[PDB]
C-alpha cells in the first residue's frame, strides 16, 4: 500500500492523475520525483522551472554544481540528486526534445531510467514544452516501465484525452 490517492489505473503499474506535480509532491513526500530535465539541468520552465521554484532555487544551486563536476548528461540519460523539500530524491531524466530536432526513439531509453527505482511520481517525458505527443509519452511509457510509476499530468484537458484514448 502506498500513500498515492485519487489515481486512475491503466495498467498493471501504472497509474494516472490530473495534478500539479508540485503540489503532488508537497502533499506525498515521494522518494522519488522525476524532473523533466535537459541536458545541462538549466531548470526554467516547464516541470524543470516549476519544480526548481518550488525548491526556492536550492534545485539549481544543486544542479549546477553537479554539471561543473560532471558535464552534461545524455540525452536519454538521468541522475539521483536530492529531493530537497519535494521528495527524498529527485531523478532528472533527459527526454529528447522535438522543439531541438532530437531522435524521438530515445524516449524509450529516457523512460528506462524509471526502472531502476521501485516506485516514482513522475511527468509524461517528451511532453509540454519538449514538443513530443504526450499520448505517444503515454503509450511508451506502460510499454517501457515496470515498475510502479504515478503520473501527474498538468492539464484537465489533456488528461482527459489520455485516459479516453488509452488501449
Ligand atoms: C505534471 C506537470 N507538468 C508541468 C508542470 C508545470 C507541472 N507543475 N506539472
Amino acid at each position: 500500500v502506498n500513500s498515492f490517492s485519487g489515481y486512475l489505473k491503466l495498467t498493471d503499474n501504472v497509474y494516472i492523475k490530473n495534478a500539479d506535480i508540485v503540489e503532488e509532491a508537497k502533499k506525498v513526500k515521494p522518494t522519488v520525483v522525476v524532473n523533466a530535465a535537459n541536458v545541462y539541468l538549466k531548470h526554467g520552465g516547464g516541470v524543470a522551472g516549476a519544480l526548481n521554484k518550488a525548491t526556492n532555487n536550492a534545485m539549481q544551486v544543486e544542479s549546477d554544481d553537479y554539471i561543473a563536476t560532471n558535464g552534461p548528461l545524455k540525452v536519454g540519460g538521468s541522475c539521483v540528486l536530492s529531493g530537497h523539500n519535494l521528495a527524498k530524491h529527485c531523478l532528472h531524466v533527459v527526454g529528447p526534445n522535438v522543439n531541438k530536432g532530437e531522435d524521438i526513439q530515445l524516449l524509450k531509453s529516457a523512460y528506462e531510467n524509471f526502472n531502476q527505482h521501485e516506485v516514482l511520481l513522475a511527468p509524461l517525458l517528451s511532453a509540454g514544452i519538449f514538443g513530443a505527443d504526450p499520448i505517444h509519452s503515454l503509450r511508451v511509457c506502460v510499454d517501457t516501465v515496470r515498475t510502479n510509476v504515478y503520473l501527474a499530468v498538468f492539464d484537465k484537458n489533456l488528461y482527459d484525452k489520455l485516459v479516453s484514448s488509452f488501449l
